[PDB]
Order: C-alpha cells, then structure tokens, then sequence
C-alpha cells in the first residue's frame, strides 16, 4: 500500500500464508473454525519470528569468528512495548504480512492490538534503554542488553471515581513468543553468608544460593540483517516440613517477580537491593565466561565495555573487583585498573531524593564481602583526594562513598564516579549542572571523566512504526535513507514554502487526529472535537514535571470563557496522562485534580466543545505510539534545572507537534536546533531559579498580585471542583502556598501569556504548519543513532558500521 | 530392526529428518555445532508431537459431530512417566525415528533417557489412572482425564548414609513439549465466603476467587488414530502495600504447586482440601459447558459419566448438587437423581487410616455451602435407612456421613456410596471384603451398587515399550494382534514344550538382566552377578506391604551361608525399591535397615557373589520399565486382606518373572489364571488372619519357637547391623515384638520354605522357563483393555470400539 512498508512480492506473500497456516495447525493446535483473533496474532507472531532466527544465529556466529569488543548495557529497566510491528519494520516485511493476512481474510492492525506491551520499565530511563538496543543493532555493534525478566511489569492504571487504581500487569499470561528460555546457561547467585580470611585471601562462605536462568529476546537492526540479544534473568530456587519447604521456594523466586514502580524516587527496600545484585552477579559471570572463550585480564577492557544505566547496577564495580581479586587472584591495583577502564556511568537526575544511598546495615547482612571492598575503594580514593587537596577536610567528607549520620549509608553515585572511566549526563545543560553542582568536587579531581551524551529516540518506532503517513510523504520527497540517517531531514527545509508539502503535512496530522479521536470513543466512551488544538502532556506524574502548572492554565481558560462566554477562543483538547507511583500521595492527588477539572469543564453547556479536559488512562509505550502522532502541542514545562533530558519531547518534535516549554533538559538543544522563533519558550532560566532561592521563594507574593491566580486558589480551597468534599484539595493548595519546591506560581504569568501566542499561531493554519516543518526538519540530532555513535566513539572505543551482514 | 516397532519407509525417514532439522533451527534456535543431547531430544520430541496434532484435532472434531456419551475420569493423580517412546509406539513411528536419528548420527535411546518423568502420582492408584487413559483411547471412548498440573510431582529420592532424602521434583525446568496451555478456557473457582438465603434460594457470597487455567496433553490410542485429552488445571491469581500485594499472589497459586506424597495415609491438611475442590469445581464447569453446547438436565446422565478415582474428588457430588440446585434451579429430588446416575466411585483400600474423614470445621470455613448440601444429603439418606431397617439405631450412626466424636468429621467414602450408582473394588477378593466388612451396611441397603473391576495394566507401555525383545519373539509366533487383544497370549500355551521358544524366552530374560546389570554400574557404581536369580520387590514402602518380611528372609540366607560357608546355594540378587512418605518414620527406618543389611552382606568375603542386597534408589515409572523386564522373582507378600489389588504384580507376570506371594489382592486371580502349581503361594489366607485376631496375635510365641528367627532379632537388637549405634533399630524390633498390625512373624516359616522351593526350581533352567511361559500365556486377563471394557459396559453404558478413525 505505502512505499516505506517494503515489497509485497508474490513469493513472499505465498510463503507467509502457508507458514501462518502451519503455525496455526502445528503450534497453536487450532483450525480456522475455533481460532480467535488471539490465535491469529500468535500465528502471525510465530511466522515473523521465523524470519529472525536465521539472522540471529549468524549474527552470534559472526561475533564469535571476528571477536570484536563487546558492549554490555546493564539496566534494571527495558521498556520495550510491543515487538511484532517493530520486527516487521526492521525486516521489511510489513507490506508482505499486510497482504498475506488480508488474503487470509484478516486485518493485521486488529491483530497487532492483541500483543501485550513488555512494560519492563517505568518511563524515560527504561525507554532509553529500549531505543538504545535498537540503535546498537542498527549500527552493527556487538551489544547485549542485560536485565531482569520481571513477571509483572509496571502496573496497569485504572481510574475509578477519578482515582488511580493499580492492578497487576500479568503480561506473560498467554505466553511470550519472542523469548527463548535458555535453562542450560543457568548460573548461581550468592546472598548473605560471612567472610573468612585465609592464607590465600578472603573467602565468602555460608551463602544462600539463588539460580539465575536467562531468557534471550532478539533485537533486530534496521534492514541490516543484524540481530543482537537482550538477556533477561529469572530467579529460580535450587532443588535442595516437606510441603512447606517446597512452598518456600517462592521466597527465592520473588527476586524477579515484580518491577518497582518508583520514578525519580529512592526507596531503600531489601528486595530491590536483591534485584540489583542478582542482575549484576549473573551478568558478570556471563561476561567473564564469554571473555575466557576467545588468564590475562590486561586485555579485558579491550574486549569488554560495561555501561551502567544509572546507579541501579553500580554493584557491578565491587562485584568485578570481588571476582578479580578473590577468585582470579589478581592484585588489587591491577584489578582496579581493569575495573575503571571497563566501566562507565550514566546519570539521569539531580534530585537528591532520587539518589541511591544504601544503609550500611543492609549491605552488611546481604553482601558482607562487597561492603569490605567498598570500604577499601573508599579509603584509597580518599587518599588520592587528600594528596590532591591537602588539608581540605571538608572535601574529604563531601566526596566520601560513605555518608555519616543517623544511619551510615553508601552513596552509590560516588561509587560509580570513582570506579568508572567516564560519567555522562543526558543533555548538555544537565551535564553542565553535574559539573557545577552535585559532582563539582569529583569534576575538580578528574575533569577528564565528565562527558555529555544528549539523549535520542529511535526513528524506527518513533516515526516509521507509529506515523507511516508522515514517513511516506517525507520519503516521497527525499527518499528513504533518512530512516537510518535522520540528519537528512534537513533537506526538508527547502520545502517550507512548497504548497503541496504544506498541505500534505497538515493532512497527515488531521488524519492522525481523526483516528485518535475515534480510538477515544471506541475504547473509552469520550466525545472530542477533532478540529481543536490537541494540547498534550504525557509522562510520569511528578511535582517537578509540573502537571499542576498545566492544570492552572486549564482552569484559567475555563474562567475566561465563563467571564466572556460569547468571545471567540481557539478550541482545545487538553490531554494529560501518566502513572503515579503507588505511594506518592501528591502525584495521586494531581491525577484526582485533573479528573475533577474534567468533571466540571466537560459538562458545562456554556463551554460547548471549546474546551475538553481528558485524562489518558494507562499511559504506556503502545498508547504513546497513538497519541504522539495526533498531538499539536507538546507540554514540557518542568522547573528549569530539574528535568535531566526528556525524550518524550523529541518524540513530539519528530511527529509534527510544536513545543511549549522551559529552557530545561533537552528542550535547550531542540530550540537551538530549530531556532528560538520556532519554539514556544517561557519562564525562569536556571539562573533565575537560583536567584529566587537565595532570596527565598514566597508564593503569597504571586497570590497577592495576580487576580486570576487568586481566583483559581479560592476555587480550589472552597470546593468548586469537589462539591461533595469541599476540602478534598487542601493538601494541594497548602503545598502551592507554603512548600512548593518547584515554584509553580513563579512561572504562571509567563506560561499563560506564551499559551496565548500558541493559540494565535493556531488561528493561522498555514503558518502553524510552516513552523511544524521547521521543527521536523531539524529533529535529526535527536536520533538515538547519533547518541550511540557518540557513546561508541567517546566512551566504548568501537566504530559503528552501517554495513549489511549477508542475508 | 525388529518387526513390532513398525516400518521405516524411505518417505517417512526423509520427512522425519528434515522436520528434526527444522525444529532444531526454528524451535530450539540452535545449530549442529552448539546443540547438546538435550536439544536433540527436544527436536525429536517436537517432530513426534507434530504427528499427533492432526489426529488430535480430528478426534475432538469427531466427538463434536457424533456427540457420544462422554467419560470423565477424575483423579488427583496421573502417574504418566515419559511420553516420547509411548507416543512413537502408539503411532507406529519407532523404527522410522530410530532410522532417521541414526542417519543424523544420533542414538535415539540416549535421547529418550533425557526426558523427565511426569511423576504426577504416588504409586498404584496414580499409575492405574495412566494405564486407563491409554486403554480408553485404544478402545475409542470419548474420554477425558481431569486432574491438577502439579508444578512439583513426587519427590526425587536420594539415599545418603543409607537414609532417604527428599528433593523437589522440578520436572518443568526445561519445559514440557507435550502440553498445550489453553489460557482462553480459564475458569473461576470459589473458596470461603458465606451463605445467604433469599426468596430465590441460597446464594454463596463474599468468596475468594482462584482462577483455574487448563493445560491439554494428548493421549494417543494404539494405532487407531484416536487422540484423547488429559486436562490438568493450574492455579492462577486474579489481577485485582503494592509490592506485597503482588508477592501475595503466590498464596492462591500454591494450590497447584506440589503433589502430597502420602500413599495409603490420610492427612487432614487444608491445602489438600483446596486441591480437591479446585479440580472438582473447574472440571464440573467444563463438563457442564460442553454439555450445554450439544435447559434439560434429564439427559445429563445419558451424555455424561463421571468416575471418581478414590474419595479424593468426592466433592464432585455436592458440587454437582450445588450447581444444579443453586444455579440451574432444579428441585432437589430431580438434581439428586441426575447426580447419582452420573457418578460412580472406585475404592482402593480398606485400611482405616487411609480413609478421608474431613473435620467439619474445615468444610465450614472453606466450603460452607457444600457442608449444608452434605447435611441435607445425610439426613435424606438416613431416612431411607430408618425406613428400611426400622428401629436399628446403631445402623443409623454407623452409616451416617457425619461421624460424632472429639471432632466431628465427614466420612467421604459414605458420601461416595450414597451419591453414586456404582461402587467398585479393584480385585475380586477386595470387592468381597468391602461387602463383608467396611461397607456391609451399605451393601445390605443397596446390593445392586456393588461391583468388582479387577485392575489391569496396559500392554503397550508394559510389554512393547519396555520389553521389545519379548514382544518380538511372541509376535514371531502368534502375530501382532495380541498387543490390543492380550487374551491371544493363550495361543502361547502350545509352545510350552517347544525347544526353540524355551530357548528364546530364556535368552530375552538373560539379555534384559545383562542390560540392567550394566545400568546398575554405569549410573550407580554397583557390582552384580547376572547369573544370579533377580529377586525384586518394588512398590511404595509401607508396613502392610511387608518389605520387612523380605528383610528377614535375606538375613536368614546370610546366616545360613555363614553357618555352612562351603555348601552350595542358588545365588541371588535381592533388589528392594520404593519411596517412603516424608513423615512416615517407620517406612524411613525400613529403608535404613535395607541399606544396613547391604553394608554387611555385600562386603562379606565369605559370601562372595552369592548374595547381594541392593536398594533401588528413586523408584519411579521409568525405573520400573527397566527393572521389571529384568526380574526373575516378583515379591508380592502383603498380609492377606490388606493389598486391594496390586498392578506391579501384573507387570512382572507379563514380563516373565515368577511370583512369590500371599493369597491377597489380584494375586488370587493371577494364580487362578495360571494354575496354582505355576505360582509360589504361601502364608495365611484372609480367614487365618481373622482367626489369629480373635484369639490375639502374640509375636513372642514365634520368637520362642523358631531359633532362626530368634537369632535375627538378637542380631537386630544387639547392633550387628549398626555397629556404631547398637540401638539404631530398637523401634523396628519393638514394633515386630509388641505391636505388629501385619503379623510379619506369623508368615515367616512358610515364606522361608516357599523361598526354598523357588531356589530349587531355579536350579532347573528348562523347567523354570516352562513355568514362565505358562504365566506369560495366561496374563491376558490383566490387560487394562479388559478392565475398561467392563467399566464401559457395566458402569458407564457405552460400547468400546476397536475401529480406526481415518488417518
Ligand atoms: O528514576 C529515574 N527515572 C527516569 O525515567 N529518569 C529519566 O531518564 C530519562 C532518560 O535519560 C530523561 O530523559 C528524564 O529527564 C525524563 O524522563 C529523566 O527523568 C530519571 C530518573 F532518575
Ligand atoms: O492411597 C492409595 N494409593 C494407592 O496407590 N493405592 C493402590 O491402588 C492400586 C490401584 O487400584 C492397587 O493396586 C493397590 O492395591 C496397590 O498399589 C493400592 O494400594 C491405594 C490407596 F489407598
């Protein structure tokens, strides 16, 4: 049907059809008379999987022959979403399968909707890991993703009476056709025990053993025949009154049961520590095994790179020391040199409550040897500090891996910097902030460790897969090469005054909005005007992300309409979506506020269809693929200095939404790439936030001087939005007024004014679209292919390659 | 190679080879260079499974079109063992696969050894269920096996320092290629709650829901293209702080976690009650669903038969009442008529400690509605009793489903008799004992309910599969028809004086012994003389089975050798094997005694290779398939009146061992079929046991009069067999002397004398073999095909059919 979706040759369609029928019969044990749509999805999924395996086996064979340096990406999160369409895209089978299933009388799109998301992540950091695997395969790097096969991923979000309810995400219920269990590669992991010192060094004894069983999932590169591996570990009890003993096997296996649903918040629970060691201990054994099948660990850093996605797998550092010192009998100094040269660390936040600071008594019980290695690391590190800054006793306590206080803690971030040859932030402004503030001391010691690697997104999932209409009209004009070289989108700048392109871009957006508006009614009974501006804020719910600022704007628009009902306003559909961590009370209250606003606004006859406020339930990867292409306005409104990067922002820019936001995270590089005139920037810069802090933030001041703001607060306090419980929102008002760490009021005036400028541009469709073209055309930098190429060259020491492997 | 194993046509071998290669590549994702023997087993298993599915789909289709009466076999145990070879046998693919794997350079037999047993049973009762499924498919009955998919089956038995150690049987670790998950057919099961009475009858409310997910395993008939279904239910939690809530899902799912390892012993644990209801509640919903897709439940008993394998699924009775009365709104009397006509009950023991007597307080909490239905059943039943035996108040309390006492209990056996149209024992003597003793009262009320159905074994697994050599020499002479008409073995009587046959029978036995002797050294480092008589007792360890009597004989032989070292004795290898329930202390002590005897006997240089005592570790189905063909003497020595049937006995008769035993269980019918002269019968009959009881059993008497017995006891008491702990066996001696319920001493003299007659026959190879021929030739009655044909005609009301379905 459309050209980017590949060829539907007669040989391929015929081959796919009979393989579909084979799997339905032999694999699913069904016939056409009893098969449900779910059986058809599986038959298609198995048929597509068949095309992967040949390439998968040869890719692993190739890496064995050639023996290149291997990249190990360690993450506790891999937010993969669905695999079927993505696999088709990267294999050029999309049209072929469309044809083949059409001829069998089935609608492929309907079948795609049946696949469960692999929601093995929380948000940005987990999805970054997913985009990265895609890009690594597309760039032909010998790269492995390592993590945990959670039985339950991020919870499904249900709204009941406007409240979030969490229900277990049981994504393996019907099975996962993509994974291959590899029980033969099972590995022991140790916990508890004690440390013995012998003549021949320390020994870790009396441990409890948990077995780690790997599952391999294929990661196909874009049309290059490269298929890399994602290896996820599952917890299994060893085989050594009776009934209870068997039932107690669940204790060991609980390790891989459930993903912790905190985003940007540290919770010091033991089960989470067990998860962190489990992935690290099994992964490192696997790495060393593969290394030995190529005595001399000098070459280890030439053959191995290990990337740490945040501090979650930071125990890789003392674990590698443990293995090298205790088991391989290398001397400390040589083992340490190997470790530093092998490991690299990526930071994703500067919020102090997000930093992992493990109580020493936990590490002592669970990992007594690792605590000893950490104390030894800390001591030798502090000796370097003392030697470089003699007499500076305060530097010593600031830089320590060990924090003193009520309870002693290990600062895992300090550990990562000391034990890594490179430390990076995830956007330029974030990388600068790390150097100026929380890691200043470390930067002064070792300036050469600190780098920037601005985040990116994969244009395969985030353009071709979710927005074929837009990919097609672009391909019509500039070809297909841009899909793996997103810089080529610049060529689109010479179409900015082209009447045909302007009409096509706008037509694609209209189609996406129509389709999404239909999806809203069919799956969630909600009535929206598709001619309105689609104003969307989707991301995890957090105070720093300031969904509350958005709420205040929405209430302002409503109050303005009610004040002058017969005045013309640009109509809007305001969509806010995202999950709150189950114990984050404030986040839960914000979700409730949003729905309460919708209850009032959406049922006011005076408002008409001019303003609708929708909360998007169960925001997740597959919902993102639908709403992002349909958006006109992307809300990226974090208080300056708090959002490390953002990647949602990039998804919107790539798909033809304009951005309203602060000079925060990657926003800064986006505006810089598109031109500030092509972006809606408002609010305090980082420096303004600092000035406000030194002086003191007094929210009363804004309440006293802005009548429109005062009215909103009075409405909140008095029960306008909660008529049956007048004081339902006292916590929110109280926080806004007395302890807002994120200065919602300080940005309010500028935000509202900037929002008027957006509405004005929207009234002029042609100029709106011309600005969109200028965004799409400069989004090339934000490809994860660029990001990974920089990781590869400046951290890992490997050259990317665009070259095909033989078919 | 051998004719009973089918054709190895060139088309088939070629087809099998490429399908093997297909599965290795696409299903296992391996190539010939990285594949282990385990990968090869799986590739073969998937290849064979492919031949089943076509037939499986058409068999289920056929039953839909024709709509015959359906048999539902409800059991908590299905002791299946391995599936690969059995599937090959029943499909006539054995030689073809042998050829095909040989050409790929693999040894099929080596690959077969890799398959884990499905040990979803304890012993006799579980294996009966397995033989039955085979026979039902072979007889073309529309029959379904229903049970529980235990995650862990019967424990693996390890011997350490001569003690039993139990380790978890993790049989699903590497996956099970035979099962098909059917998550789409998932069904809710209810527990706890309370009962509400409305205008419109009783309602069961506030229940906890556990989901039952079915797994279907194919059951192929013998060369008839019939493939029936075994459906095993798995426990799943429904999808509705947070972390703990998810971890607590294990509580619900523990229902199908582990098989209770008691044999002939009731343990009143709640988890076991949950298992019993779980299988019954999900199974009945499935039955009724299938019935409705053919309002009028009059026809229900014409379309449904439900067989209860012991009292374990007895809750089917009040559950069917519950569904019919509470949900379908039939009146009591009509529902009851339907229930009785639908249900039938098989008893497997008369030992009072084996009978299920559930505490009322358990049923009250867990199943409050079922308790009400039971009280109502009991009341109306006792009204029939009162009306038939007016004034007999003691009959009323004896026959009650409710037992009075310290704690009130439900007698589940009384429930089954009242709610079933037929009740059967499992051998003629056992069926008579039920009528004369424990169920006398019930027999006098309803004589027409009581039947006999003597047990059988399947000649497919128990001759063709495990003893191809013997099946072949038989086929040479009488053809192949006997495999599904085992009565034809009679034709072998005219070969009893045939010199060629005599030599062939004996040659096959010698080969089996050689092969098993090799297996002993290769897998368990033990040195045995293959010219010795193989004296084997394999079965669960239990006092009534009298492994202890066997021990006393063994010690006697040893004491006789030591007394006259230079006198000739027929050499023996004495093999005893079987698992003890983990909490059955006495059973555990008997295992220890056996090994201790081996420690003394096997290392005495005076004994030479004349007497060896081996304990066979981890006795299970696949070990039975090896040891049974190698046996010369089958030990079946239970105290008369205690062993309901036995089926091990039948396995030995079929495979050319002679039997030493008591007139107990099926032994009686075996001797009657072969002629008493062709059998080694000894000891008290049932009547003698009764006489001894009335008078009183005084073991001291035998100790005072039998010097050889006195010496053995003195050896036990004084530490001859336990030199480091002289009093290790005080419990055993004490039991033998003061509270032996099974009268070991009373049978001792006769047992030893009968054992001398065995040795004498063994000295004359030709006459030994002629007697063997007379056993094999009369074992036809003991085919499970005969058993199931009698169940079908006299209980279920369906005609068996030997006719092929189209290929
Ligand atoms: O716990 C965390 N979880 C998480 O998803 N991020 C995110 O990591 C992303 C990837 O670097 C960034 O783009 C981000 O700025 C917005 O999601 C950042 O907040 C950062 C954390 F600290
Ligand atoms: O709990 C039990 N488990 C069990 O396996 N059987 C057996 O059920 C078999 C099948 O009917 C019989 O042959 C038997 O006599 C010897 O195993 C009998 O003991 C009887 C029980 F009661």
């Amino acid at each position: 049907q459309i050209s980017v979706r590949g060829l539907a040759g007669v040989e391929n369609v015929t081959e796919l059809k009979k393989n579909f029928n084979r799997h339905l019969h032999f694999t699913l044990v069904k016939d056409r008379n009893v098969a449900t749509p779910r059986d058809y999805y599986f038959a298609l999924a198995h048929t597509v999987r068949d095309h992967l395996v040949g390439r998968w086996i040869r890719t692993q064979q190739h890496y064995y022959e050639k023996d290149p340096k291997r990249i190990y990406y360690l993450s506790l999160e891999f937010y993969m979403g669905r695999t079927l369409q993505n696999t088709m895209v990267n294999l050029a089978l999309e049209n072929a399968c469309d044809e083949a299933t059409y001829q069998l009388g089935l609608d492929m799109e309907e079948l795609e909707e049946i696949e469960e998301d692999a929601g093995l992540g929380n948000g940005g950091l987990g999805r970054l890991a997913a985009c990265f695997l895609d890009s690594m395969a597309t760039l032909g790097l010998a790269a492995y993703g390592y993590g945990i096969r959670y039985e339950f991923g991020i919870f499904n979000q249900k709204i009941c009476g406007g409240w979030q309810m969490e229900e277990a995400d049981d994504w393996l219920r019907y099975g996962n056709p993509w994974e291959k269990a590899r029980p033969e590669f099972t590995l022991p992991v140790h916990f508890y025990g004690r440390v013995e010192h012998t003549s021949q060094g320390a020994k870790w004894v009396d441990t409890q053993v948990v077995l780690a069983m790997p599952y391999d999932t294929p990661v196909p590169g874009y049309r290059n025949n490269v298929v890399n591996t994602m290896r996820l570990w599952s917890a299994k009890a060893p085989n050594d009154g009776y009934i209870q003993a068997v039932l107690d096997r669940n204790l060991a296996e609980n390790i891989s049961r459930v993903l912790y649903p905190n985003d940007n918040f540290f919770e010091g629970k033991e089960l989470r520590l067990k998860q962190e060691y489990f992935v690290v201990a099994a992964t490192l054994q696997d790495i060393i095994r593969r290394f030995k099948s190529s005595t001399n660990f000098d070459a280890f850093p030439d053959k191995v790179a290990i990337q740490l996605n945040d501090t979650h797998p930071s125990l890789a550092i003392p674990e590698l020391m443990r293995v090298l010192v205790d088991l391989e009998r290398l001397d400390w100094d040589k083992a340490w040199e190997v470790t530093v040269k092998t490991c690299a660390y990526t930071n994703h936040t500067v919020l102090p409550e997000a930093l992992e600071r493990w109580p020493v008594h936990l590490l002592e019980t669970l990992l007594p040897r690792h605590l000893q290695i950490i104390y030894e690391i800390n001591q030798r590190f502090l000796n370097r500090v003392a030697a470089a800054f003699p007499g500076d006793v305060d530097r010593l306590r600031r830089m320590s891996l060990v924090e003193e206080g009520a309870v002693k803690r290990i600062n895992m971030a300090h550990l990562c910097i000391a034990g890594s040859h490179a430390v990076n932030g995830v956007a330029r402004i974030h990388s600068e902030i790390l150097k100026k503030t929380i890691f200043k001391d470390f930067y002064e010691l070792e300036p050469h460790k600190f780098q920037n690697k601005t985040n990116g997104i994969t244009p395969r999932r985030w353009l071709v897969l979710c927005n074929p209409g837009l990919a097609e009209i672009i391909a019509e004009r500039i070809g297909e090469e841009y899909i793996s070289d997103l810089d080529q989108l610049r060529k689109l700048l010479s179409y900015v005054d082209d009447e045909a392109f302007i009409r096509d871009v706008a037509k694609v957006k209209q189609e996406n909005k129509l389709k999404f508006a239909a999806y809203l009614e069919r799956e969630y009974k909600v009535h929206i005007n598709p001619n309105s501006l689609f104003d969307v804020q989707v991301k995890r719910i957090h105070e720093y992300k300031r969904q509350l600022l958005n709420c205040l704007h929405v209430i302002t628009l409503y109050n303005r309409i009610k004040k002058e009902p017969n005045k013309f306003v640009v109509p809007r559909t305001v969509m806010i979506g995202g999950k709150a961590a189950p114990g984050y009370h404030m986040a839960k209250m914000i979700i409730k506020l949003i729905t309460a606003i919708g209850d009032v606004v959406n049922h006011d006859p005076v408002v008409g269809d001019r303003l609708r406020v929708i909360f998007l339930e169960n925001y997740r990867v597959s919902l993102a693929e639908k709403v992002i292409p349909a958006a006109d306005l992307s809300e990226q409104i974090s208080t300056a200095g708090t959002e490390a990067s953002g990647t949602g922002n990039m998804k919107f820019m790539l798909n033809g939404a304009l951005t309203i936001g602060t000079m925060d995270g990657a926003n800064v590089e986006m505006a810089e790439e598109a031109g500030e005139e092509n972006f809606f920037i408002f609010g305090m810069r980082v420096e303004d936030v600092d000035r406000l802090d030194q002086r003191g933030y007094n929210a009363q001041e804004y309440y006293d001087r802005i009548p429109e703001l005062r009215q909103i607060i009075e409405q909140l306090s008095s029960g306008f939005f909660s008529p049956k419980q007048p004081d339902l929102f006292k916590d929110i008002v109280n926080m806004l007024m007395h302890h807002d760490r994120f200065k919602v009021f300080a940005d309010y005036e500028e935000y509202v004014k900037c929002q008027e400028r957006v509405s004005a541009l929207y009234k002029n469709p042609r100029e709106w679209t011309r600005m969109v073209i200028r965004n799409i055309a400069t989004s090339g930098k934000f490809s994860s292919d660029r990001t990974i190429a920089q990781y590869a060259r400046e951290i890992w020491g490997v050259e990317p390659s665009r070259q095909r492997l033989p078919a």
